[PDB]
């Protein structure tokens, strides 16, 4: 249970909700064939943001993850519960007008991810441990303009059968200035690009202990 509710952009945080569409409650998506897999949605309720976030290509923004809207502080707890293992993962999405579009569909690219490391640690505990700070670097290569990202985290500890696994995004609203256009990527649909039946979505991660991972989706796009 965790909300990405703010981005920093050029070091600055830019506001709770500010340029980041949040849901009111901090529960997840089950299912991955709904259309709230993308930005997330009902059965939640999502609100709208008039802002739209300019970010140099190249340069990395930061997903603040926090365990509801009004959390105030940044220990573990006010992140996520240190139950909730699994990957951190962010996406891009072009699109015409930030401000409204829905996300739902085709056009998305995968931008970064964390799963397992060699030592057996989990994208999430490194957000958790981590003030809730996940870094996304905004490819240089691509087009520039008016793109959705999209960020997420999944906790796997009740992922054994599926349903179980719980997917935590959020979408963010971008201007990305100084792309360059030199690469186009390979895209996928939300909802499509996960199933319920994918190795890193029905998965016991106590039994056995896993000791690698596949994150869903796509791989990581690369200029
Ligand atoms: C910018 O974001 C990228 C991820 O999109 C970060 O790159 C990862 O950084 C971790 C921590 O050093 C490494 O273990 C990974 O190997 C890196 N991944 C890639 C693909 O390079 C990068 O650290 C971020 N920068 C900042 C300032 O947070
Ligand atoms: O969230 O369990
Ligand atoms: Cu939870």
């Amino acid at each position: 249970h965790t909300i990405f509710s703010s981005l920093e952009v050029n070091g600055v945080n830019q506001g709770l909700g500010e340029g980041v569409r949040v849901p009111t409650y901090n529960g997840p998506i089950e299912d991955v064939t709904s259309a709230s897999i993308a930005c997330n949605g009902s059965p939640n309720t999502v609100a709208s943001t008039s802002k739209v976030i300019t970010v140099q290509a190249g340069t990395n923004v930061t997903a603040i993850w926090r365990y509801m809207l009004s959390t105030t502080g940044d220990s573990p707890a006010d992140v996520m519960d240190s139950s909730h293992k699994g990957p951190t993962i962010a996406y891009l999405k072009k699109v015409d007008n930030a401000a409204t579009a829905s996300g739902v569909g085709n056009g998305w690219f995968k931008i970064q991810q964390d799963g397992m490391d060699s030592s057996g640690v989990w994208g999430t505990e490194r957000v958790i441990n981590g003030k809730g700070r996940h870094s996304i670097k905004i490819p240089e290569c691509i087009a520039p303009g008016q793109y959705l990202l999209r960020a997420e985290m999944i906790a796997l500890h009740a992922a054994s059968n599926y349903p179980g696994a719980q997917f935590y995004m959020e979408c963010a609203q971008l201007n990305v200035v100084g792309g360059t256009g030199a690469k186009t990527p390979s895209t996928v649909s939300f909802p499509g690009a996960y199933s319920g039946s994918d190795p890193g979505v029905k998965i016991s991660i106590y039994w056995p202990p896993v000791t690698s991972y596949t994150v869903p989706g796509p791989s990581v796009f690369t200029c």
